[PDB]
């Protein structure tokens, strides 16, 4: 199985996810 392999992939999403998940921050602060 080895899941280790599944992290490799989070590393580039994490990326673009990260000015997803704050456009939403930056609503709550409104």
């Amino acid at each position: 199985s080895n899941k280790g392999a599944i992290i490799g992939l989070m590393v580039g999403g994490v990326v673009i996810a990260t000015m997803i998940v704050i456009t939403l921050v930056m609503l709550k602060k409104k």
